[PDB]
């Protein structure tokens, strides 16, 4: 390995600063921000993270978010920075853009074959650069999926689910079924492979252009859906050969589904030749 490396930095409130809200949630808000870097006199767009807030469990998440700082992959967001001063608080690089889940939905009119392909890439190669790392996400949704430029997209939010941990309010008081595998909504068997799974939701995101899936089921019932062999609806545009690889990750036996470095592969040759495999108007 190379001596220097990605190092989490633990953050003075001094530093950071919120400027307006994102997103909201149980776990918390998130901000679009700015960080200094202490006695620096750069100013770096950040988006900040705070959770409903713990001192003896601070050293718990320490040791979580360590590792989602070594994250380092370029289609993967790294955690830059957190501070435990009060109430936990998460700094990552700010993404102009927004969530591919928004963007797809503003922009559907203008969306190409390539782009869309070139999207389904990258979040293969950022998931199986987690596999390799024997990290499971659990929770990739296109939501999840943040766009840098329309060319750069990464995965945020790998490693959040062991934090909530640090707890029993979670606990005692919810999980995004409609993109889970079913090993995971039965048993809460979480693998590489059931992240792929949630993959394929993704990628049903991306190619209908933000529709919810299962929108009429409740989340209820779609467990009983899924043994029944109910699946998503072929996207429109989706050339069949698409569709089959969306079908492979939503099998119930977890092997059966494709691997990660299978989808870029398979994805990255129909980048290649987008037209063929993605029917849009105007392309
Ligand atoms: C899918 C919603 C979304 O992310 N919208 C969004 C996001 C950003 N920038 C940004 N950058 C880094 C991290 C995040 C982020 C992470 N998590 C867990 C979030 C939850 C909720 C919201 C954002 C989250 N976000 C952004 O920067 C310009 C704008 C933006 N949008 C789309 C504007 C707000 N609309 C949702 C109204
Ligand atoms: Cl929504």
């Amino acid at each position: 390995e190379a001596p220097n490396q990605a190092l989490l930095r633990i953050l003075k409130e001094t530093e950071f600063k919120k400027i307006k809200v994102l997103g909201s949630g149980a776990f918390g808000t998130v901000y679009k921000g700015l960080w200094i870097p202490e006695g620096e006199k750069v100013k770096i767009p950040v988006a900040i993270k705070e959770l409903r807030e713990s001192p003896k469990a601070n050293k718990e998440i320490l040791d979580e978010a360590y590792v989602m700082a070594s994250v380092d992959n370029p289609h993967v967001c790294r955690l830059l920075g957190i501070c435990l001063t009060s109430t936990v608080q998460l700094i990552t690089q700010l993404m102009p853009f927004g969530c591919l889940l928004d963007y797809v939905r503003e922009h559907k009119d203008n969306i190409g074959s390539q782009y869309l392909l070139n999207w389904c890439v990258q979040i293969a190669k950022g998931m199986n650069y987690l596999e390799d790392r024997r990290l499971v996400h659990r929770d990739l949704a296109a939501r999840n999926v943040l766009v840098k430029t329309p060319q750069h997209v990464k995965i945020t939010d790998f490693g959040l689910a062991k934090l909530l941990g640090a707890a029993a309010e979670y606990h005692a008081e919810k999980v995004p079924i409609k993109w889970m595998a079913l090993e995971s909504i039965l048993h809460r068997i979480y693998t590489h492979q059931s992240d792929v799974w949630s993959y394929g939701v993704t990628v049903w995101e991306l190619m209908t252009f933000g529709s919810k899936p299962y929108d009429g089921i409740p989340a209820s019932e779609i467990s009983s859906i899924l043994e029944k062999g109910e699946r998503l609806p072929q996207p429109p545009i989706c050339t069949i050969d698409v569709y089959m690889i969306m079908v492979k990750c939503w099998m119930i036996d977890a092997d059966s589904r494709p691997k990660f470095r299978e989808l870029i592969i398979e994805f990255s040759k129909m980048a290649r030749d987008p037209q063929r495999y993605l029917v849009i108007q105007g392309d």
